[PDB]
């Protein structure tokens, strides 16, 4: 078996190599990336996604979200609360303004123990899940705007034409702004490209370990875990690297800088933090080995969780015994 240790594992495509989206992903499941969960990998020093990312400021934030934690630094939660309305530019200010900025540190691993250290005594404010994109139309290979469509992959697999669509988003962080343990909707692949400035450290749980995952949550957060049997759907749970080896827990961590691309696989748990001003491109696709995670994905159904348009037609077509309980949740 293919990377058994579940490491994660970095790929450098050549231009050539580059062409194929679909080809390379299945390449990297050849050579056992998936077991990691995440993957990295560097595009070809020929490729660009922009020419520059110099006319950006006027790109608006409608709601930025405040991120503050409650619990104890290496097992919290954390809650979004609305901001007004700021530009990219205003947004980036704020970022480098004194109460905001990234702290002097000495490398990447003295700024990860300032995180995991600090993190909760302070609120970062994080403009996320943008609908837009930063690729320019001319870039062919690995444009995330222009993926097959997570319903076309559903038809071609499984013959049904279904309704929704499937586009980008755009994250623009700041020091300590977090990301929740949390898999993709319906146990989807992601892939995430760092378009500029900070980098953005990532922890994860290789996908055959999961559940252990599950059961420290639950142990961990135990009123969450009555209100909801799949409480990590909603995406505000963070446990620290002491806290998973102290407890056994299987995962990996890796720094991800400006230019490269993340891929997480299904039912790959992750989390992390942004080191300081940056701005990344997100988006959700499929293949055909998906589709038997999807069709075992939890669900919330509690009402917290509350996705997209497009989630209803995977619940209805893959998971018809849920779908009503699951609706009902979205209603
Ligand atoms: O970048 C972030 O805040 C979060 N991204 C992801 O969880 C992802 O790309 O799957
Ligand atoms: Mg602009
Ligand atoms: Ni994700
Ligand atoms: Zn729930």
């Amino acid at each position: 078996a293919q990377n058994p240790n579940c490491n994660i594992m970095i790929f450098h495509p050549t231009k050539e190599e580059f062409n194929d989206f679909d080809k390379y992903i299945a390449y990297m499941e050849s050579q056992g990336a998936h077991r990691a969960g995440l993957a990295k990998i560097i595009p070809p020093k020929e490729w660009k996604a922009r020419e520059t990312y110099d006319n950006i400021s006027e790109i608006l934030i409608a709601t930025p979200l405040q991120q503050v934690a409650s619990g104890r630094a290496g097992v919290f939660t954390q809650y979004h609360k609305k901001k007004k309305a700021m530009t990219v530019g205003e947004y980036r200010h704020l970022a480098n303004s004194k109460k905001y900025q990234t702290p002097p540190h000495q490398n990447f691993e003295d700024l990860e123990r300032k995180y995991w250290k600090n993190r909760i005594y302070n609120s970062p404010i994080y403009g996320a899940d943008i609908s837009g994109s930063l690729f320019d139309e001319n870039t062919k290979q690995w444009n995330l705007g222009h993926l097959g469509t997570i319903q076309d992959l559903l038809e071609k697999e499984c013959g049904v034409v279904i309704e929704g669509v499937n586009t980008p988003y755009l994250y623009f962080g700041m020091w300590k702004t977090t990301f929740a343990w949390h898999t993709e909707d319906m146990d989807l692949y992601s892939i995430n490209y760092l378009h500029l400035g900070e980098p953005k450290t990532w922890y994860v749980v290789p996908p055959e370990h999961g559940q252990r995952l599950e059961r420290l949550a639950r142990e961990l957060f135990p009123g969450s875990s009555r209100g909801c049997g799949a409480f990590l759907r909603h995406k505000v749970a963070l446990i620290s690297p002491t806290v998973l080896k102290e407890n056994g827990i299987p995962f990996n961590r890796i720094t991800q800088e400006a230019g490269e691309f993340m891929v997480t696989f299904p039912y790959g748990y992750h989390a992390g933090f942004n080191h300081g001003f940056n701005c990344a491109e997100a988006i959700n696709f499929a293949t055909p080995r998906w589709i038997d995670y999807g069709k075992m994905a939890s669900q919330c159904s509690c009402g917290e969780a509350r996705v997209t348009f497009s989630m209803d037609a995977f619940v209805r077509i893959l998971q018809p015994e849920r779908y009503d309980l699951w609706k009902r949740g979205q209603d």
